[PDB]
RNA sequence: UUGAUGUCACGGAACCUUUGUUGUCUUCGACAUGGGUA
RNA sequence: UACCCAUGUCGAAGACAACAAAGUAUUU
């Protein structure tokens, strides 16, 4: 929700998706200027809800794995090759959706096709298609996913680099780093992650750094949040009861004995001395028919009596 | 800024009454933080 | 729009509440 220019009311979007920032992967910060970056000027981006996902033989017939819930909703098709590069087939696809086509990048399963060994430039095959969610946002459309884009407007919820794990002694991450450990950098937007808790499949970045006085830092977010879809039609009213509780999570916030020591990895809340509700705050936000009941700054928050 | 044959004002104690007092163990364990994956 | 947690660290309270001036016969 976002708090209407009166600052008695709260707007309801209708949707939200998250959008890299901390990763290598776009450009966000050095393109979005700050007003865009602050949440109080919209902007708009590229959405994607759902992605495709193929397989080069009929999962019913496949090995192991695959005879399985998620490929239970099966689609069919056909698919040209048309790149290879370190090991990943490029395809255009059609579906049997008359015409309904796409681009993706696949790197081969065993079976697929004898793992596509021999396959040449040209060639096409007998396709199954399953989509998944994905709910990510880009302002430019990444390069290797060129297709399935959907344009929508709405507003940034940057809140930091502020999930963070830390430690007086080397964990398991921080032991298999391979490298010297950086420095905490002075400025929460230049902060990048350098390498992955799942390594094998590249999931979950992270940023692993090091201290002048020896806390060693594992920060673990590495999306932010888009809010889209604003509804003009759907104002809730603020009780004085709401603006007291937020009063006490903000007090909460900052007057933490076991806070992170770096205050860049600290929510803007704690990090910026936040005191009030203003108008044009992005927040989370729980109603009844007519009322606010609860407010909170961040996804996983405190809630108050 | 006096008025004149008449001024005890050195003719009148800012005096008298009121409790800085009432209540409070130098004690003590679970809590911080916000995402990630499809 | 469903699922899943992850990390180990750390002192708190340092006066508060009340009162903040009020009374002080002249007569059946």
């Amino acid at each position: 929700g976002r708090v209407t220019a009166d600052g008695k009311h709260i707007q309801k979007f209708s949707e939200t998706a998250r959008v890299p920032f901390y990763d290598k992967t776009q450009k966000h910060f050095d393109i979005l200027d700050e007003q865009e970056i602050a949440g109080e000027k919209p902007v708009r981006m590229w959405v994607k809800r759902f992605i495709k996902r193929l397989s080069l033989v009929d999962p019913a017939k496949h090995p192991q794995k695959k005879q399985d819930n998620k490929w239970k909703r099966r689609k069919e098709g056909i698919a040209t090759f048309i790149e290879q590069k370190n090991g990943s087939y490029y395809f255009n696809v059609v579906t049997n959706n008359g015409c309904t086509s796409f681009h993706l990048w696949h790197k081969p399963d065993n079976f697929d096709q004898e793992k596509l060994e021999g396959i040449q430039n040209g060639e096409k095959l007998d396709c199954w298609v399953r989509d998944s969610r994905y709910q990510k946002a880009f302002q430019e459309i990444p390069e290797n996913d060129p297709d399935g884009w959907e344009c929508k407007e709405g507003y940034l919820h940057v809140v930091g680099p502020s999930k963070v794990e830390f430690s007086d002694k080397k964990g398991d991450v921080i032991n298999n780093f391979q490298g010297t450990l950086p420095s905490v950098p002075n400025d929460w937007k230049t902060i990048r992650t350098n390498d992955f808790k799942n390594r094998k499949r590249k999931n979950e970045p992270v940023f692993c750094c090091e201290d002048d006085k020896g806390n060693y830092y594992t920060m673990a977010k590495y999306c932010e949040t888009f809010f889209f879809d604003l509804k003009e039609n759907e104002e809730y009213e603020i009780p004085e009861k709401a603006r007291i509780k937020y009063k006490e999570l903000l007090r909460v916030y900052n007057n933490n004995p076991q806070a992170v020591p770096e205050s860049v990895f600290q929510s803007r809340v704690a990090r910026e001395n936040v005191e009030k509700l203003k108008s044009g705050d992005l927040v989370y936000f729980k109603h009844n028919e007519k009322y606010v009941e609860d407010i909170v700054p961040v996804r996983i928050s405190r809630t108050v009596d």
